[PDB]
């Protein structure tokens, strides 16, 4: 089931062939017609209005520039636009058919009552046209391009984690710190880094635009839970994944023995890890609150261990 | 090596340029050109004929709306064009060269005997026309777009499963249900789900389209060898990660010594996962049979064990 | 932080909107403009002039065909175009802003000095052009197209080696090969093949095309230690999963006990693994170097086994 | 170093060579004198005053019958024999001197004023006698031979258990008890029996007669800690290995998936264990109190474990 | 319980103090006395008569060179002798009265009727005679010297094994057979030999003489059974611990790799483990038949591997 | 096969029914009979002369205060005694005869040429005579007492020590020492003691009187061989079991990461071991030289661990 914004959220319209947005504004001249992406401009905007009653199951969909909502008729000229009254034509509802293959995140915005379905192409004109619903072309698909949201934060569901593998890597093997006996003090300095992984992935709920950069702590396993790493402060990209870094601190010393060769040998658990977790975003223009659900995945490592052995 | 349809499957010929597809039919006026997919118009298929003789290794490419087959010339116009007689001249046939990097899934459809290319612009006109092959443009590729087919069925090469990782995941922990002694029934009830991984990847045959929705049992290990759990219902996409659930339900009671509490420890196996499979397709209009070879893979679980100790 | 090329190195730059190339030459009619990709037209190649003084940070973009520079202003018409002096006037320098999310590997190119952003598009003409770089639209956006670069080596960083996973898998369990007693001979013959994984992901330095076909040794874990598999010579496509077969063979033979039934159970460590590295690469047209780092990730196997146990 | 006895307790002196008993009483005829072992004859036991001042590390050999104490003098005749006066005379002081080897738990009871040893033998006359010290024959050597002492209570030193061994042991491994899916109960009895082990051996203090009967609980394996297992009542031997049974009992039941075949398997881990102890004993005809401290040893089972696993 | 041997058995009556042998003839002179051990003197056997009725309980003490049997009485003249009809007068019956701690393998024979017990004795005359039943002196002691016996089979309780302790051991671990590559031949020999342990110990049943010198196949453990070794032959003293060696050799060769440095590890478990066991036995002078249970147990190895590696 | 003595060693004959030892002097009046073991007593040594020719296989009894050699006849009168000429007369050669059962540490000294044995018993005089051979009595068996020897050396066969059993002991489980943060030193201190066992077991070779005291360093297990661990200086007793000390101490510190909880768990391997040794000793009064070979067994401990692990 594709995602449909509730109403109170923004987005452009873009279709799969012109790759070109709709836009709709009071003036220059044409009052609605196709545009390359500007994020600032307010007129290629638009929310949707939930249809009811009889049209329950169907949109309106309204221009944030203008305030009036979309049309598509085939007989009376021009076949599309827009016109005020939020949806008191039958020509302002319209039903969201999503494609499959390479059109499954795109949709038709086909109008019931008139077999007509929105047109966005840019080898023929009207670039922003209709067409008897009944024929399907690949110029009739749009897909949603959201507005800027924010992302306010990132909630993993810990009690789920899950370790996917796990194999002892040790960190420090050599360790010949010795002496003959009754010395007195052998310190150890452990200073090891692991190249980890990072990966937020979609689950479902809203869909936050693939590569939006953002920070947050990432899980870590701790002995018999799952906790959150905040040290980890590297910059993240929605659905893709990161590399850091994460390194092995430690100092030790040992010596009270009848004469010994102190050895020590520090060994980490690494491994395959996944939490699920929700992230809370937010309208940069407006507020809006929505959430995501989303799996975050990477190769870690835990339960960093120091063992001393002495040797004669 | 690229995969080459044999002679009776249909498939559209897609612009890498253009994003276009090539249509002949005997009417309207211009009888060849380009046009935005419209999975319906018999107008956008074509099939091969695979050359022999002098022209082997070569084909003619066959409209399945005309019967005609496509020419490709540079001395008398048009340059490009239909004509009868399924190859009956020199000038219908086409060398097939595969494309590198980014157009290594697209192709140049060049016809030797006049050193031409076939061209898929929608910058410059002819839209559909053809150029001196010696001068390599982007707009000389080309990709099948195949036709709608079906997935018939998916066998799995269970022998060769194979498991990647695993780490022992307890299910249920906790479990302090007592009493003092002689007592008489202390019954377990066992319910955990764990979200499971599906992919099934591409690996040789029919090149199946990404995305493709289709169901199917999915691999599970046993003990000592690896089964299909028929039980998972879910909807699967060709060549993309799904999830789906897992729930591990189990009653067990123990009761029947000197005096004890009883735990229970409900543990299984997860871990990454993966076999090979064949997928029989056939065309849904003709019935063409042809299969697809691939390796599935997917976290899973396994070895669900009930490990029962008293304790005073 | 996006990758700019040095001087010496040449490049196209493709247009997101007109997913077209730049071209500078002396003839004929129009001198600069945009074309579809033709790897062998000098006239697509451009290389960068490193600005110093007030114009550190900022670039000016040579033709490789006449050695002039791009210009952009908005006064002075024609806005765009060639000219003279390597950066001799303001108009040649330029700022590269990086896009995000969609447009991460795109980038704007800004002429500061006169606040205009260049325009790369096919619906409106010119088609190459400038704008008010203060109203950003998504035809200004351009992307590296680097020339053919050919990878002369992949040195592996196998001191930082690491096993992300392992599970024992048994090749050859079954081994019932016997006799009474005294007998004298009892040979073994092993030859079992697994599907391995390879897979060279960009880290950082230089940014190999997608799929570039190449061959080099690929990482094995002896027992302490990674190593080069150098029998293995498939062909790799950069950044891209491959598979390969691993076949393993072995002949032994047991025999000398009072009375037995020789049993062999082969076994092989598998998992997931990966191995930091460095490839070296050079212009195919002028041997420019450039590096490029790594991280290779791949289904393995390692540790074979052979157990005897006699049987009576 | 050889146990002596305080003040209060009282034992026979057993012979060496005559395998008798000093006797004193008042009557009959002969006063002092060897006699077979009759443990109800007061006459043939003795108790010790320790002597003080210059007689510090010396004994007098006090008669429970007569409460007269022994002496041993070489000029006057008779050279042995009894006389009033705890110790009034030199004559009533002796040196206890341990033997060696075969006589390691012997001694020799020497009268140093006078340098005479006493002398216990059955081929000379007198049998009961004494021996210029200086001279050692096997004839002059006695143990202790106490009284009957009951042994009250065993008390384990339980934190400071130890396994010597472990070995898993599976008590009943076959167990396919089936059907094919949704029955509903599926019940199993556990109930097998191990031969154990049990030995209480000396380690200091008062020196327990071997043999001697008595009961008590025996050591057992918790999970982290011993216990003292209460319910075996078995009549043990002090310092021999006795054996006893253990019978694991145990009723539990499965039954609530898909379609399986319940198994269980019921282990337990045997092997080799001791624990150090302390024995509070006191004189059946005085109350007189004493400890034996001593490890305990045998061969136990612990941690039965019941593994539940379901077939298809 | 003591061991009271059945009426076909003979034996001797050994005394704890005359630590003689007791003695009924037709002549010489004296007919019943004391004497030294003479295993061939029929003079020196008895066996016993089951008492029944009034005399349930009680036996009769018969001799075996004169079939007369054996009588107590304190008023007639001699006390102690022989008598004709097997237990006609009730002074032929006597209750056997197991002693304690030193005198638990030793009883009285107490002749209720007249309340009298034996006496066997060296130091007064009549050696051997009889005491006042209620004055209980050591040399009324007797504790029995049975008959020579023949162990004509040893039957072990197999299903019953089991594993005391276990801890691997490698036998040749050094193996370093090499060559660089493409060889042909590399042949391992695996000659070692461990001390093993043996002991049968008495449990119950006939009471065989410690030292008793017999053969038999001695307990092994397989793979999941345990097994009786007829290969070891020594020589075993019933109720000692016996050592025997035991050499494992062994013959294997590998070579078949594009290049390796064989690698072979001899590897076996060693631990103590014990054996129920039933032994039968029989007289060498009439064939009469007994049986006595016994547990095995002992120091020994199982499980022999062979683990071949190659190396580069 | 029996221990003999070679010429030069010296012994007691004892009796096993006169319990007294056989002398031969040249005064007072009766030159050989019985007497109770008197270790200073020349009288009581002899040495045998190991017979040749036809007396190969025979032995002589040389007195070693009289150097006289015993004879045993049984014509003449006395049938026993002593006589010059070392072996110059038929009678002084005797067939050593071992014994079964109670009797395997005893033999009977047959003078084959007169078939005639030697008597020691105290019931019947002569005390000290002979009988005929053909009449076996229990007194004609003796056991050697061999002279006071010493014990100079032990030499244990290290590449041949054993592990019986093993199962880790955590000497120090519990260890929170903690704070929250960026301390700077946490030390710890441990120091526990495990109760070891120590028995040096006869094999072969010199049979050392079992108890016999004596000094040595006792083995241990490093970590791939066993060494000798000087430093317990108990005293142990030949054949028995022993008690000693072990106690582990070490002080280690930690302390140097983000935040932890440092958590120390010391432990050791316990479990059963064995060694073969030689011993070697030597005659006090001649320095006589001998060999015992033997198998040391004992509960020990070995491979101390210090596991260091943060918690948070
Ligand atoms: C002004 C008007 O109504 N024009 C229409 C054309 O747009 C239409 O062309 C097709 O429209 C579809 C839209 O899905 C595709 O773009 C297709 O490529 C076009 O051919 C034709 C009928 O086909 O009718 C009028 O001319
Ligand atoms: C009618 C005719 O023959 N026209 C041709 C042009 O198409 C041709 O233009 C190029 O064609 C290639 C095809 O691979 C590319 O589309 C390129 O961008 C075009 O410039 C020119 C020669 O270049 O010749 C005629 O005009
Ligand atoms: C010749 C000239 O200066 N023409 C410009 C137009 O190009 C310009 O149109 C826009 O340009 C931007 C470039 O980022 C986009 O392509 C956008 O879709 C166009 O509308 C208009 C002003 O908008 O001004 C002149 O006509
Ligand atoms: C009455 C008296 O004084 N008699 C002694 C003997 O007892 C003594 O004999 C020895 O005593 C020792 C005691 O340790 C042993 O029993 C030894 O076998 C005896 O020979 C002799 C001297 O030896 O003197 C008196 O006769
Ligand atoms: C001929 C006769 O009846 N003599 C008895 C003695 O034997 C008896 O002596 C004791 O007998 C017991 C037997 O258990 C012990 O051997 C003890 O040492 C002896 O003293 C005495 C009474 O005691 O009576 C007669 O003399
Ligand atoms: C002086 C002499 O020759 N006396 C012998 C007795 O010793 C002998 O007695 C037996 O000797 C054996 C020795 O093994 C046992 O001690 C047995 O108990 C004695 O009976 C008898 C014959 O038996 O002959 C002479 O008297």
């Amino acid at each position: 089931d594709i995602y449909i914004p509730p109403e109170g959220l923004y987005f452009r319209l873009l279709g799969f062939a012109s790759r070109q947005v709709i836009f709709a504004r009071n003036s220059p001249s044409p009052d609605v017609g196709l545009s390359p992406v500007n994020d600032q401009a307010t007129d290629q905007y638009f929310s949707l209005i939930y249809g009811t009653g009889e049209h329950a199951g169907l949109y309106a969909i309204k221009s944030k520039a203008t305030g009036k909502v979309l049309f598509s008729r085939r007989p009376a000229e021009p076949y599309v636009g827009q016109i005020d009254g939020d949806g008191r034509y039958p020509d302002n509802w319209f039903k969201i058919e999503p494609g499959k293959t390479y059109l499954s995140k795109y949709f038709r915005l086909v109008q019931p009552s008139t077999g007509t379905a929105l047109v966005s192409r840019t080898h023929l004109q009207p670039y922003f046209w209709n067409h008897p619903q009944t024929e399907v072309f690949d110029d009739q698909y749009f897909t949603f391009l959201f507005e800027d949201m924010s992302i306010d934060k990132i909630e993993y569901d810990l009690k789920d984690g899950r370790i996917l593998s796990s194999t002892p890597n040790v960190l420090a093997t050599q360790t010949l710190e010795n002496t003959s006996s009754q010395t007195q003090e052998m310190s150890f300095n452990l200073s090891q880094t692991l190249t980890q992984t990072s990966t937020f992935a979609y689950t479902a709920g809203f869909t936050i635009a693939v590569g939006t950069a953002f920070k947050a702590g990432v899980p870590i396993f701790a002995e018999t839970e799952f906790k959150v790493d905040i040290s980890v402060d590297n910059q993240w990209n929605w659905g893709e994944e990161n590399t850091f870094s994460k390194t092995y601190t430690a100092t030790f010393s040992v010596r009270a023995g009848p004469g010994e060769t102190v050895k020590a040998v520090s060994t980490v658990d690494s491994g395959i890890i996944n939490v699920p977790f929700t992230a809370y975003l937010s309208s940069k223009s407006t507020g809006f609150e929505v959430t995501t659900e989303g799996i975050w995945r990477g190769v870690s490592s835990w339960d960093l261990r120091h063992t001393l052995t002495s040797v004669t």
